[PDB]
């Protein structure tokens, strides 16, 4: 999900 895409913030 887009919530898991948060890893891109890292």
């Amino acid at each position: 999900h887009k919530t898991d895409s948060f890893v891109g913030l890292m």
